């Protein structure tokens, strides 16, 4: 468990070639790759390379007739990348990614279990300023 | 059943480390690690890592693509935090965790069958003075 | 089936140790433990371990994102208590659990094939008065 | 088939010492107890004990944490009562349920293939004249 | 098929012992054995005993709790009967189903596959000058 | 397939015996017999036996509490009559038969792959010059 | 692949003996037999005499008692030929299908994977012609 | 996984001779031979011929009486191609399809995990502009 489920929060740094640094007891979770793909409100997303395989599955789920499903499709997948976790446990981010995310310098990191969210440490303490309670958004599921 | 069902109402209170000390026979249930993560209604929850697994299972069940699922998902998960019960069957609880749930000295433990919940004293006394009768709450099931 | 199916009504007390004495047949069907927890309608329920086990399930079965999902869980698992059937086939039912169902002396026991109510014999005559028809709730199913 | 499907109309009585006595083709149905139980339109019921297990699983069906189905749990099961066949195939039949189903002197036995329902001869041609015809009620399913 | 398909319609008068002489292919499909039990729109129904058995099932479908399924079930199963068909084929019908379907003399037998309805020439005649077209009736299943 | 799949229109005649001569290529399908019965639009239809069996099948599906269900059975199989098809390949049509489809003397039959129509010329001319188009008819299904 | 997917678009010519020559590729597909039945928009379909066989399942779907359903299968069912396709790999096409499709010279077929369709030139292309665009048409599905 | 998941996007552009190449990493993907077909937003598909054949199916499922779906399937099934990749991983597009993508010079691939799109640099430029946040099209999944 320790390493199988993405949990908790994680403030790390951009480094100066747009590398990131995955909190080592994560780096046991993926291989050697992973897909990074852009997230929900300017965060992107991290996964296992199968991971996201089978988020991808999801979708197939969804019409397909619908425009906005190939909206979604095409603004998520033609964001996706596949990347390489170097020695030190690093993950480089391209730029449209970064641009993106409007990464800058101080990164959030959350687990989502499934998957991992990187945020600007700026833009996620917004978030979580705006958002209702936890009972709120809880009560309309 | 005696430490497979974590039922019941324990008072117990926050030693001056954050820890809290399990009721002896709820030792049984856990083996030497919970995941702690925010409750609702300012709780604070407590699973074996395994149960906490599964727990996670219901949420890929709900959407993804809807806002609100996702704001669950990071006000809980981003949360959770993994803690060693010690020797004595002691939990250190979170700061973050510490402040989220008010706890302060004085502590009420509830079983929830599944998981359990840390209550601060005072917090869970008025949470049972409002809240309708079990009647009324189990009539809208 | 003499044994294992909940069925009628007995008219017994409450012991001046908070004891109730099970009706012999019955503790045919129970082991040597069960789970109390309070009932619907002040009544306090009794079943087999196992079968307190299968109840919860239905449980999990209700959201966990809905308010009153979380107020029965606690209103009536923070309650549940286990307890031993001693050698005469008694049961000490908890001092809560006593207040909570208004026990005094005199006890109506009653059988739901699953589990076993018990009732202040005054309380659970009212409640007989009120109610509607039995023809009357049943159509309504 | 012959003793396997309860069906027809008998007409019988209630000996003077509240026994009644089944139309002894029926008695091959039964073994030497029954489950006897208040039926609907004050007519109490009569089951094998096993199909009377079974019965119950219908209601197990139904919710439970709706006050309704709480009410007819209650008014039915607490009122079953186990009772064995004699030799010469007869059923004491108890107290409240004679009062119940304002049993007098001449009962109406109808077969309802699962079960038997014992009827008071007039209260049971009241309710044929009422009810409307086969094909309305039919209509209505 | 010649013998196992209720089909068709046939003209046949009730005996002065108030039998009613299958139509010897039909007593192929029977054994020795039917029951008759009252039809829809004053006819009485016929079918082979495990026939019946299985259209029983289709009722333990319908609610119980509802006031209507407890009407249906009675005014047909309290009316059910058993007949034995004797050796030229022939079965005598209760005189309850005879005044209930009006038989007097000249009966008219269709067969519907699964059963076998038995009709007073007269009510039949009637019943089919009423009733819409088929493809009015047809179009609103 | 050839002779497996009822299809096409063929025009023939009734005979002066009120038989019809089935298009050679057909009687292949069928053995030397067949379910003649009443059709929609007063065609009348014609089923290997076998095939029969299974066309009622999806009657014991629809209700039979309802009205309209027990008007279409008795319709229907009350007008079937299993006939042989001769050596020659003719088949007697019924009187009852002849005169509700109107069958005068020219024939028209259709392929409806389960089973064969039989229309008088005119009457099915007539059905094919009302009748919306193929695709207003196919846009409410 | 190659031959076993019926796709594009195939500018052809209808022969002075009213036969129409298949795609050589397309050839493959078939066996030396195809039904050829009326399609939808004036265009008659060519299936595999097997696929034909599941292309009806779709239909023993629809109702039956519906009028509508009936008319469908009669304006289909009894318009289906079944043709042999000559050793040129030419398929002679019936003159009422001839005249449903309005063919004159120049011909257009078109895969629709499962089937084909054989078109008029000019129907096909004013078809083209009408039609909103395929996002309209899609949003709808 | 590296490809075996059509993701990112990728700037190429339009050979003289109507030929794409294919990015390299991708050309593993895929044999020797794709299918083309019509895009939605003008942007054309390209899927392994076994892929395409899947797409297919989630076709069937849509009606077919629909009048909706025969046009979806007639625009894009008449207008698929089946192209063979040559040596150097370059793709010939046809004509029409290139005329419908508007394809001049400057083309635009992105990968949608399934299947891989071509699109206008232009056009699809613009259609990035226009189209809601990611979030807003999501919701409505």
């Amino acid at each position: 468990f320790q390493g199988h489920m993405l949990l908790g929060t994680f403030n790390i740094t951009l480094d100066a070639k747009n590398r990131i640094s995955l909190p080592a007891k994560l780096r046991a979770f993926f291989e050697g790759s992973i897909v990074i793909n852009r997230g929900f409100e300017n965060c992107l997303e991290v996964r296992k390379p199968q991971d996201f395989q089978k988020y991808f599955e999801q979708f197939n789920s969804f019409p397909s007739t619908q425009k906005d499903t190939r909206t979604l499709k095409r603004l998520i997948f033609a964001n996706a990348n596949f990347v390489d976790v170097d020695t030190a446990g690093r993950v480089l981010i391209p730029n449209n990614l970064i641009n993106d995310a409007k990464l800058d310098k101080e990164i959030v990191l959350i687990g989502q279990f499934d998957h991992l969210e990187i945020w600007d440490k700026k833009l996620y303490e917004d978030y979580l300023a705006n958002s209702e309670s936890l009972e709120t958004v809880a009560e309309r599921m």
